[PDB]
């Protein structure tokens, strides 16, 4: 699963942080 990877990565101008299960972000 490539989905912390590519979050954190169309996100990229914005917040995001992921951590195994845990995905943060604001955008």
């Amino acid at each position: 699963n490539d989905k912390c990877k590519e979050l954190k990565k169309r996100y990229a101008g914005c917040e995001v942080r992921c951590d195994x299960p845990r995905y943060e972000v604001h955008c």
